């Protein structure tokens, strides 16, 4: 019942951040490294992890005794931590981007590129295809399918509104739209480029911007 | 060719589901034995290990006492298909791009930034693949074509015997644009920006809509 | 800066195209020399290189028999234009974002995870590029704009005297919409979800369609 303000006490709480990777060599055993700093060296040659704002003036403090450097990033001031993918009984593609507090169920697929922003919940044996994107709390239900470059609105605030919610063995065609607090009913179809800006009955299939009745199905 | 859509039906089927990491680590490491399984770059006192977590992680269980702090990198779960080696390809491939396994890229053609090319897709010579595209399984585009932003071209993996999305040459598809299962684009045609193409466009005409339809020929 | 888009091209020819690597390898090392064109990070038995593939492919074969075993990092092939350093700006950039230099991030943008900025792009003070969202060459929004997710502003490098599309301040692009070439959209404006843009949008109206039309003065 306390998923959305939960969701959004942890964006509140959440520090900002500016992770680096660093690959040196020099003449390390007279650096001093900071408790701040994860570090991996030898004698020769190291291997650093940590916030920007530490490793900034440490290595400004060491240019006397550091001979060469890398530094690698990806983000700037980010604090939402990713999802960890490494112990989940589904399957998540390389370039997925996937935030903390995301819930993918048994045997569900996460394809290349996608994106699943915090709260997005994916059930069991659904597939989110190649680009979509699952917007703030967006939940879609089981063995459903999200085409290629969808977009669920997210709906993070107010934690009262309802997000986007797919029910069950839905089909949702490429580069679609559900707008914010959109349900699409068990069985039902949205064709390819529909903007869905009004809820969905089950087995019925829409198509448009905006999407309409286009036919009712059975099974 | 006549059998190449069995044949990737038959090289997915044989692919292996891998949680492949990037381990470092610090620690008494002439005193570890590392399995077979695990490639590892290490002195006596820091390492780097590549392996599939299903190895690493009993692993790194089992050498806690010695094992002093790590680090582990992951991109991906339980993926099967390998991407496709990038190093010696006659073409521009940007960063963020998102490539298969047997994935065709044609002499000089161009994918650029986060384009998302699926198993058996084809890209034809001095092709643009634009930022974002989303090319489908077996989905084939020929020479000279510019695939805009955004765009979906429809996938088509089974059942092998169905025609993937074949655009012909000299195709412009404008941004965020959809082509449907089996649908031919014929040669110099233009798809208009956030069009859904749900039939066969004739050569040399352009088409706009959600459907598409034709709009006017070009001379 | 009048002559910007000029510079942005001129920059374009003169980049270098390279296939960048990091090969993390082990081997007999000491006994290795290797040349000045790989950066290099080795002790005796194990090293990281960075360097262009046609320079570490011949390396590699060269030394070979003192080579024990190695692994290659690869992201990109033929590509010349750098990436923006994030490192320094007073912004929220989220990971998965790709984002060329000669790129313009203003005071507390946000841009999400997935977003692409090609070369020229300008974004505002306190403006949100939305995730999957494109901002193609010389895309310029303004303050305070919400471009929704999987959004496409249409990119303008070649000719340099072409107009790029230009989003004026407060300005709210629906999801999945697309801003075409040389259009201006004014201040205020909003753009539906899955639109078509083909000509420019009064201040503080809405339009919405494929192709867009005014259906609402706001
Ligand atoms: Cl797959
Ligand atoms: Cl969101
Ligand atoms: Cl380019
Ligand atoms: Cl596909
Ligand atoms: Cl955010
Ligand atoms: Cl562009
Ligand atoms: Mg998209």
């Amino acid at each position: 019942a306390m998923d959305a303000y939960e969701i959004i006490q942890y964006i509140g709480d959440a520090k900002k951040q500016t992770l680096v990777k660093v690959t040196l060599k020099g003449q390390l055993k007279e650096v001093t490294f900071p408790e701040t700093i994860k570090v991996f060296n030898n004698c020769k040659t190291g291997t650093l992890f940590g916030d920007w704002a530490d490793v900034k003036p440490f290595l400004e403090a060491n240019k006397e005794k550091i001979e060469d450097y890398v530094v690698e990033n990806d983000a700037r001031n980010s604090a939402i931590p990713f999802l960890d993918l490494k112990d989940i009984n589904a399957r998540i593609e390389p370039g997925a981007l996937i935030r903390e507090k995301v819930e993918i169920g048994d045997q569900a697929v996460i394809m290349m590129g996608a994106i699943l922003n915090i709260g997005a919940v994916v059930g069991a044996g659904t597939m989110i295809d190649m680009g979509a994107v699952l917007g703030g709390r967006a939940t879609v239900g089981k063995h459903c399918h999200i085409g290629a470059g969808t977009v669920l609105a997210g709906v993070i605030e107010p934690p009262s509104a309802a997000p986007v919610v797919i029910e069950n063995e839905v089909v949702i065609g490429a580069n679609a739209v559900v707008l914010e607090g959109v349900r699409v009913g068990e069985g039902a179809v949205v064709a390819a480029g529909a903007v869905v800006v009004e809820d969905v009955p089950a087995h019925t299939v829409v198509a448009g911007v905006p999407a309409k009745v286009i036919k009712q199905i059975d099974d």
